[PDB]
């Protein structure tokens, strides 16, 4: 039970989302969005200042979700156990391919952050910072999750870049498997 | 020893390969190409047929370069050394900071691949499976080569992101520190 306001801006946002984990924050347009929407172009506006505060809004959201389903993995595993996990709901098919429920930004916006607004660059920080933390269950592994997470992001860059098929299901698998 | 037509395509390719270092291949223009390369920009298309067709062209000269600069490590060494001479090659805070004569345009154009035309995409493909046949000595070093380069570009990807600072230069260490 909601509201029109409510729903418009949900929706607005929703689209910004899956334009930002497929095209970045870069390419997609406020009329791409709209359209995606199903919404006229000149409401925009009146549920956002910008474009780029759209998109930063899209950004820190994802990011949260993705910390957030971190979250969910059982307290009692391993960090090793934990990074392996994590791993494997990250570079999937089904990830690589934008087939699910909340994906990661950062393989489509990464290039980007250096030249936009300042916010990303320090959302980007942050969520790392967190996700380490997380992920290491003593000094000796901080490195060891630092080196996960682009096994991830990268892994993912890379699969997605080459497109469906052997390669790029060999190059999830060996980003998997490199994971400590 | 050369010549007025020769100079100026090499001098408008130089600016080209610049931008794709840094900016990818979709957000160039050819106003900004010609521009850095001090050219009147009526010029393009006597050299060019089309921005697409000068930045494939970036793209396939730079890749070719990486794969002759990693060419030129010592022959005796092991799969291991030179996966590891690689690593520290790519991961650098010169290479990070687009200080490089022969920079890899991965980090920067990876997120586009999907949506460019499919000549990046099958430059790609051969990029990644002639490196990785370089870096193993064995079948079962294929898996190692792939994740080894995963790890840096995304290492770098991640590094130009955060931006020059302590985690970024963490970023940097880690993902060298996690080649096998």
């Amino acid at each position: 039970m909601s509201d029109k306001k409510t729903q418009t801006r949900a929706r607005i946002l929703g689209a910004a989302t899956q334009a930002l984990l497929e095209r970045g924050a870069v390419e997609p347009s406020v009329g791409e969005v709209m359209g995606a929407a199903g919404l006229t172009v000149g409401g925009f506006y009146a549920h956002f200042q910008s474009k780029d505060a759209l998109m930063l809004e899209a950004f820190e959201q994802l990011l949260g979700k993705r910390r957030e389903l971190l979250g969910e993995l059982d307290p009692g595993l391993s960090g090793k156990e934990r990074r392996a996990l994590a791993a494997a709901f990250y570079l999937s098919r089904k990830h690589r391919d934008a087939q699910v429920d909340a994906g990661c930004p950062l393989p489509a916006t990464l290039a980007e952050v250096a030249r936009l607004p300042e916010g990303f660059r320090e959302v980007l920080s942050r969520h790392v910072e967190i996700m380490v933390t997380s992920l290491a269950e003593s000094p000796e592994e901080t490195d060891v999750a630092l080196a996960d997470l682009v096994l991830m992001i990268g892994g993912l860059a890379l699969a997605r870049a080459l497109g469906p098929g052997e390669l790029s299901d060999r190059v999830l698998r060996a980003a998997k498997q490199a994971v400590n």
